C-alpha cells in the first residue's frame, strides 16, 4: 500500500508538501479572531478576502521549492496539492465565505496506518480545502489505501460562540482554562493537527478548532486498534498541537516550555524522555499571521536520527546535535508567516515501520 | 445502541420517514435527464428551480402523516428530518445549484450494523441533502452509534458525460448494457438506495448515480465483516435497486419481471426463493416525476410476516397474503410521484436481530 504511517519518526518514504500559491487572508470572523494574536487583528479586518502579500508569497514559494529539492535528495517522494485560486467566494446553505490556502497538509490530513483521513475543519474559510488534495488521495485510493472523510460540519452559527469575550490572548488563555472555546459542541469539528501519533496511542487536545465531539468521533472511529487520549496544556496554542508537544521518537517528546502539559506525569511514569527546547530566535519584527515563534520546534523527523530543522534557529539545532541527531537545515522564514513549520507544511504518507506501543 | 439493523426484514423498532415539504424541481442538468422518463423532460425544463406543485405536495404530506400514524400503531418509533427550504441556491467552487428534498431517507442513509453511513450522492441538487438529517444522526451518535460520511464528490463537470447520447429511455438501456453511464469514474459517487442488505452480504448495482469507485469505496470500508457483491439487470432502473430486486426475508427476494437479474443463478444455487410480483395497476395518467410504476414492489417489511404495501395495488397484496404475509395497506399515491414507495420514504434504524449469512 502506498499509504502506511503509524508515527512521527519512522523512515520517511513519501510526503505531501503544501503550496503557498493564491493564499487568501480569511474574512475576520469570530473563529479567526480566536485563533490569532491581537497584533494582527487589524490586518485581518482590512485585508480579509484578499491575497496575502504577493511579494511575501513569492519568497515562501521559493523556500518551499528548495525544501522539496532537499526532501528528494534525502530519498523522499514528494507530492503537492493542485494549484487553486482560494479567492473564490462560495456559499453553502449556512454561510458564505472565501477560502484560505493549501499550505498546511497537516491541518487537514492525517494518516493512521493504511488510512488517510480528511479532517472536517472548523473554519468557514477552510470548508473546501480538501479540493486541493483529492487528486492525490484518489490516486492512493486506486492503489489500495483506505480513505475516510470525517463528517463535514454545517458550520452554522450554532457551532460558534459569536460573543466569545476575547479582547486579547490573555483572555483566551483564561477562557481556555475555564473550558470555554469559540467552538461549541453543536456538531463535531476538528483539525487533524490537534492529533499527534505514537503507534497505538494518539494524543489530541480540545482546542479552539477541535471540540470533544470531534475527538470522540476519532476515538470511536479508530477503536479498538488505536487509543486516543486527551491531553491539555497551560496557555495552550489556540489550534494545533505540533508546536507544543511534538513527539520525535519512541518515547521522546519536545515540550514547549511556555505550554506545560497537565498530564506530564503520565509520560514520566511510562519512562518517556521529555525535552524542553531552547527559546526561538526569530525576530519579533517578522510577521507570523498565524501561530507563534514556537514554530522552531515544529520539526519534521526523516527518521529517528535525522531531523529537518530551521536554518536560522541555531540553538535548537545544537540541542539535536548534542543528542546525536543529524540536522538538515532549511530556511523557511517567509513560509513560517503563513502559520507553519516543517511538520505543518507536510503530511507523511509512508514511513517504513510497524504498529507498536510506546506507552507500554 | 439505538442503531442496529443488519437486513431488510427483522422486527422494525425505529425508522426515519421523509418529508415532502418544500421539495423543489431540480434544474434540468444531464444527470437529471439520464434518470427520468422523456415524458417529463419538458416539465424539468420549465419548472426547474421551482417547488413541485403545491397542491400535489399537500396531498403527499397528508399521506405520509397517516403512514407515520400507522407505523406508531405497529410499534415503530418514527423520526423525521428537519424542515428545510430546498429552494436556496448554493454554490461550491465547482458548481451552483438549488436543492431537491428530504423525501427519500433511503437514497442518502444506510445502516449497516451499528453504523449509519451518509452516501455522497451524485446529483448536484442533492449535494446538501444531508443537512436535513444531522439533528437525528448527532442524536444517535451521542447515544453510541458509529457515524460515517462517505467522501463527498466535487461533482465537477468531469464526473459527468455532458454529452450522454440519450434521446429516450431505450437509448439509456442500450448505453447501460454497454457499460456507459452519465457518471464517469472521475471520483466516487453513490446513492445508498443502490445497495440492499442481507446480513453479511450486501448487493449493489452500478447505475447512473453509483459508479464502480463508489461501490469499491463501500466494499473497502465494510470489509472483512461484510461482503459487497455487484449485480446487474436487464433494462436496469437508472438509479436505485429497491424497485428491481427487493429482498424481503431470509432467502426471499422480489424480482421485477421487466428487469431480470443477470446473476439470478447465484441466488438459485443458494436456494433462495425468487418471487416475481404481479404487474402494477397504477394509472398511466398519474405523474411519477421520478421512478416508475414498479413502486408497487418497493415495499417495507415490518417483520418477516408483516409488509407495508400500497392500498391501491390489490394484486400484489393478494400475492403476499397467499404467502401468509399480513398486508398493512397504506395509500401513498401522491407521495409516489416524488419517486418513492415505502422502502424509499424510510430508513430503518433499528431492527431486532443478529448479523447472519443467508447466502451460506
Amino acid at each position: 500500500c502506498p499509504v502506511s504511517s503509524y508515527n512521527e519518526w519512522d523512515p520517511l518514504e513519501e510526503v505531501i508538501v503544501g503550496r503557498a500559491e493564491n493564499a487568501c487572508v480569511p474574512p475576520f470572523t469570530i473563529e479567526v479572531k480566536a485563533n490569532t494574536y491581537e497584533k494582527y487583528w487589524p490586518f485581518y479586518q482590512k485585508q480579509g478576502g484578499h491575497y496575502f502579500p504577493k511579494d511575501h508569497l513569492k519568497k515562501a514559494v521559493a523556500e518551499i521549492e528548495e525544501m522539496c529539492n532537499i526532501l528528494k535528495t534525502e530519498g523522499v517522494t514528494v507530492r503537492r496539492p493542485d494549484p487553486i485560486d482560494w479567492s473564490l467566494k462560495y456559499k453553502t446553505p449556512d454561510f458564505e465565505s472565501t477560502g484560505l490556502y493549501s499550505a498546511m497538509p497537516r491541518d487537514i490530513l492525517i494518516v493512521v496506518g493504511n488510512e488517510i483521513i480528511e479532517a472536517p475543519m472548523a473554519w468557514r474559510s477552510r470548508f473546501f480545502e480538501y479540493r486541493a488534495y483529492r487528486s492525490i488521495i484518489k490516486d492512493y485510493f486506486h492503489r489500495g489505501a483506505k480513505w475516510t472523510t470525517a463528517p463535514k460540519p454545517t458550520m452554522a452559527d450554532e457551532l460558534y460562540n459569536q460573543d466569545y469575550p476575547i479582547h486579547s490572548v490573555e483572555d483566551r488563555h483564561k477562557l481556555a482554562a475555564q473550558g470555554k472555546f469559540v467552538t461549541t459542541e453543536f456538531e463535531p469539528c476538528f483539525d487533524a493537527a490537534d492529533f499527534i501519533r505514537a503507534g497505538r496511542d494518539i494524543f489530541a487536545q480540545r482546542s479552539q478548532v477541535t471540540n470533544y465531539l470531534g475527538i470522540e468521533w476519532m476515538r470511536r472511529h479508530l477503536a479498538p486498534d488505536y487509543r486516543v487520549h486527551i491531553i491539555s496544556f497551560k496557555d495552550p496554542n489556540p489550534m494545533h498541537i505540533d508546536a507544543t508537544f511534538n513527539i520525535i521518537g519512541p518515547g521522546i517528546v519536545l515540550s514547549n516550555p511556555d505550554r506545560p502539559c497537565h498530564q506530564i506525569d503520565l509520560f514520566k511514569k511510562a519512562g518517556w524522555t521529555i525535552i524542553t527546547p531552547p527559546t526561538p530566535i526569530i525576530p519579533d519584527d517578522h510577521p507570523l499571521w498565524m501561530s507563534s515563534k514556537w514554530l522552531s520546534m515544529n520539526v519534521l523527523m526523516l527518521d529517528e536520527k535525522r531531523v529537518m530543522v530551521d536554518a536560522n534557529e541555531v540553538p535548537i539545532q545544537k540541542m539535536f546535535e548534542k543528542l546525536g541527531i543529524t540536522t538538515i537545515k532549511v530556511n523557511i522564514r517567509n513560509a513560517n508567516s503563513l502559520g507553519g513549520g516543517f511538520h505543518c507544511w507536510t503530511c507523511d504518507v509512508r514511513r517504513r515501520g510497524t504498529l507498536q506501543s510506546y506507552l507500554d
